[PDB]
């Protein structure tokens, strides 16, 4: 949901 670290559910980052 953030932008750093791989990519979360909706955003291009976990952190």
């Amino acid at each position: 949901l953030v932008v750093i670290v791989q990519a979360d559910w909706n955003a291009p980052g976990w952190y």
